[PDB]
């Protein structure tokens, strides 16, 4: 293949903590996240090339595969191409390309979950899946992350610097997506579980929220969900989802608590498996993606996705995410 | 040492399942057993006494340690002693000596206790000791279960064969110790907080109710301590305590959650370590046992014992147990 590629396949990551991107934020300061950005994003697409040249021979041969291996291949040759970044009108250019960059091929993890489903009878372990695309989707949020932050480090926008917002109230977070959740979910019923929040309902610290904008509104659907289905007999009276929000020094925890009768013994070794649902652009909601995707970014961030299924009851998910301090 | 115990020390254990137990309940049928709690004991009592010989020859010096192996070595000596029981007549005066095994030396696990500790400085592994008693509380409560139920079969006690209840409730028997720690709480604090207990509060079902005897009111003391501990400002204004049940055909889920405040984070890794507590016979209640007991005996019945904790507001603990059939 291409040589350039092969110089930075191995090149190991460089990630500014969320600490040093608050004490950033400006016109000097953009110089060196700008140089910074242009080292990075070529590095972080030829890891992911990295990624389709080891897949087993059979599945990077998959049409849609070798197309998705080709469109990062392109999109490593349009980063390495522009010269080192001078002036801030070759940025302005540079941000068009890496607005075309995420703009242009969103729709990547979609085209893959459609790759590996047609090549699903020569991969023999789920292991290979669930590994290529826990890598593949934490590797998309680091680029939108780190490319998202600098662009939106131009604005001025109020209780944000960057994509990192000063003073995120996780109950205001919660309640908006508790919104969209419960309109779709009356559309489908005829009605919705109401939504009861409490513990640390005050709670306001530095936070991302990009992560969250996946994680909650699939939570909620998930619970809502399970909630109505366990009670199609008495669509209209049914049991309140309650969410917790616990605040320490440590973490943040969110802890969505249903009565939509649990996940079954049968289900629950395969519920984290990419494509598993009972269920009938970036990451994907929908066709088994939620708790999976969820995770991955949970992990990702330094914190942790983890369920306790109370089965003829309901389910509790414990969602953990990792202080910015 | 002696020759007798070596011939069955490697010969493994032979256990009736439950569901065999009821199926027995007798004349015929109680010879049948007696014979194989007969062959049975003295195995169990080699196993522990091969622990002993296996323990770091420092830790075995312990004057505790050794005086505890010297107890096992002549309880195994009595065992068999005892010709095989022929006649009706026999049995009784073998229940006599089972009698005499389960009620002479039920302080075992508090010297063996006292024996580790002496000890500590020998001790590089937090993981022998965790090890060791694991083994010790397990097999301590596989031998009581067995002599138990066999004398309890003599018994004509409703709702009960042996000692395995036809049709507990885990309401009932919840609601038991509630009463019991809400008493003592209250003699402490100068008040309690309610228990509340919801979900399938009419399920009834065979359950061995013994293992629970141990691991209910010491979780419930827990919940309670801790939320007294974190409302000592309004000591007559604490959160409630709730208890839900869920059943299913696999297993009985017992969740106890309060709002204590949680399990700190610097604890977290070290709660299910014997002695580790932040207060200040058979299995013991307190220091710093409750935990890695109820653990070990939710896990020896096919179960387990699990911790959520929501530091600043509360923890969830699941105690779940398989069913008999
Ligand atoms: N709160 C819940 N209660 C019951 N079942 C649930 C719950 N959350 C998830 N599940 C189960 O896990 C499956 C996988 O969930 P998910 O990965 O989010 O995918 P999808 O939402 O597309 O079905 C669901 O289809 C459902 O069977
Ligand atoms: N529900 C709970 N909430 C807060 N802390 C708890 C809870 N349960 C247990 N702990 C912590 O775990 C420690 C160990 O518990 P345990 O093994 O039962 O021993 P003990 O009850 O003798 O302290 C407790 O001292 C306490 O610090
Ligand atoms: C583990 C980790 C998660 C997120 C961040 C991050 C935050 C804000 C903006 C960008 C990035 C980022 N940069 N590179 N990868 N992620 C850095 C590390
Ligand atoms: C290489 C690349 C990575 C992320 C994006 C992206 C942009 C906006 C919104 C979502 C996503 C996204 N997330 N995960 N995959 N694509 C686009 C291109
Ligand atoms: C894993 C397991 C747990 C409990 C029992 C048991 C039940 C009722 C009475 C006795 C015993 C028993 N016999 N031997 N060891 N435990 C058997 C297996
Ligand atoms: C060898 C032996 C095992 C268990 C008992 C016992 C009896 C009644 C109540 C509790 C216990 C007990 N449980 N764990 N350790 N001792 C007594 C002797
Ligand atoms: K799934
Ligand atoms: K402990």
């Amino acid at each position: 293949n291409q040589s350039a590629i092969d110089v930075v396949a191995e090149k190991p990551s460089v990630r500014l903590t969320p600490t040093m991107m608050l004490y950033s934020g400006d016109g000097s300061h953009l110089l060196k996240s700008g140089r910074y950005l242009q080292q990075e994003l070529p590095v972080r697409i030829a890891h992911r090339i990295k990624g389709f040249r080891s897949l087993p021979f059979i599945i990077g041969c998959n049409p849609t595969i070798l197309h998705v291996h080709e469109l990062y291949i392109r999109a490593f040759q349009k980063l390495t191409d522009f010269p080192p970044i001078k002036d801030q009108a070759d940025e302005a250019q540079y941000c068009q390309l890496v607005r075309q960059l995420l703009d242009d091929h969103k729709d990547v993890v979609t085209l893959l979950a459609e790759g590996l489903r047609e090549s699903r009878k020569h991969i023999e372990d789920e292991k290979l899946v669930r590994y290529f695309l826990d890598k593949t989707l934490t590797s998309r949020l680091g680029i939108r992350m780190l490319a998202t932050h600098h662009l939106a480090l131009h604005e001025d926008k109020p209780d944000f610097v960057g994509i990192i917002c000063t003073r995120l109230s996780p109950k205001k977070i919660i309640e908006k997506w508790v919104d969209f959740a419960r309109r779709l979910c009356e559309h489908k019923y005829g009605n919705a579980p109401r939504v009861r929040i409490n513990g640390h309902v005050a709670a306001r610290f530095p936070f991302i929220p990009m992560p969250l904008d996946y994680i909650l509104p699939e939570l909620l659907k998930n619970a809502m969900r399970a909630t109505m289905e366990s009670h199609l007999d008495t669509p209209y009276n049914v049991p309140d989802v309650v969410i917790t929000i616990a605040n320490n020094d440590v973490d943040l925890i969110i802890r969505i608590s249903d009565r939509g009768g649990g996940i079954a013994h049968k289900d629950l070794d395969r519920v984290m498996d990419y494509h598993f649902t009972t269920a009938e652009s970036g990451p994907m909601h929908g066709f088994g993606f939620g708790l999976p995707t969820s995770r991955a970014y949970a992990e990702y961030l330094g914190g942790s996705l983890q369920l306790q299924s109370l089965q003829g009851i309901g389910t509790d998910v414990y969602l953990r995410l990792r202080h910015i301090d």
